[PDB]
Order: C-alpha cells, then sequence, then structure tokens
C-alpha cells in the first residue's frame, strides 16, 4: 500500500507513535517519506546480505526473521514478510522497540541525515489528527 502523507500521519497517530520516547509525529512521517516513500512493500539489500523491509525499512541483521541473514537476530519476533502489510501494526510495534534501544530515532539513517533538526511540523501540516 501507498499512503498518503496524512493518511500516514493519522495511521501512526492511531498506533501510538505521536510523542513516542519523545518524537513528534512528523518525525515519523519525515522517516517514512525518505525510507520508502510511504509504501510497505518497499525492500532494500544491504552489501552486508541483510534486507531493510516496509514504510521504515526494518533491517533483518537484528529486528525481523527473513531465514537469509546469517547470525542475525529477530528482536520484534516477527518474518519480515509482516513489515511489507497495508496493516501498519507490525512496523509500528517494531519501531517502537527500535526507538527504545538506546540511539532513539538515529537508527534510521535517513532520518538523522534528512529529517533530524528541520521543519518536522511541516509533514503533519493540514492534516486532520
Ligand atoms: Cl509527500
Ligand atoms: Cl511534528
Ligand atoms: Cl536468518
Ligand atoms: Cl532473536
Ligand atoms: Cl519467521
Ligand atoms: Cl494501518
Ligand atoms: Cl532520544
Ligand atoms: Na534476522
Amino acid at each position: 500500500k501507498v499512503f498518503g502523507r496524512c493518511e500516514l500521519a493519522a495511521a501512526m497517530k492511531r498506533h501510538g507513535l505521536d510523542n513516542y520516547r519523545g518524537y513528534s509525529l512528523g518525525n515519523w512521517v519525515c522517516a517514512a517519506k525518505f525510507e520508502s516513500n510511504f509504501n510497505t512493500q518497499a525492500t532494500n539489500r544491504n552489501t552486508d546480505g541483510s534486507t531493510d523491509y516496509g514504510i521504515l525499512q526494518i533491517n533483518s541483521r537484528w529486528w525481523c526473521n527473513d531465514g537469509r541473514t546469517p547470525g542475525s537476530r529477530n528482536l520484534c519476533n516477527i518474518p519480515c514478510s509482516a513489515l511489507l502489510s497495508s496493516d501498519i501494526t507490525a512496523s509500528v510495534n517494531c519501531a517502537k522497540k527500535i526507538v527504545s534501544d538506546g540511539n532513539g530515532m538515529n537508527a534510521w539513517v535517513a532520518w538523522r541525515n534528512r529529517c533530524k533538526g528541520t521543519d518536522v511540523q511541516a509533514w503533519i501540516r493540514g492534516c486532520r489528527l
């Protein structure tokens, strides 16, 4: 599913991401825009052989099982395919574990490089929330 900007802001809010670990909803929308262009089916292979999955490009090295990432963990206890659903629940619940891990949203290199310190409230401007 390719979300609209306000549609995804609403869905993330309904699933409890607004101000989760102190990160305002615009941070999460911005991170999704640059990780996936709001496409739940986004995948990207890393040079180390791990794969990133879904709207927040969550990596198989630590967070999900795809059966092809040797020596990896599955800390969200989900198949990586769950992260590609039209239903964002699995992605949101796994993102809450990642952002709690110690480095906050810096876990997402596109957030650090493209969202951090910018006017992220622009990403939710206009939306009925
Ligand atoms: Cl947009
Ligand atoms: Cl915001
Ligand atoms: Cl594996
Ligand atoms: Cl594990
Ligand atoms: Cl699995
Ligand atoms: Cl959803
Ligand atoms: Cl933090
Ligand atoms: Na894994």
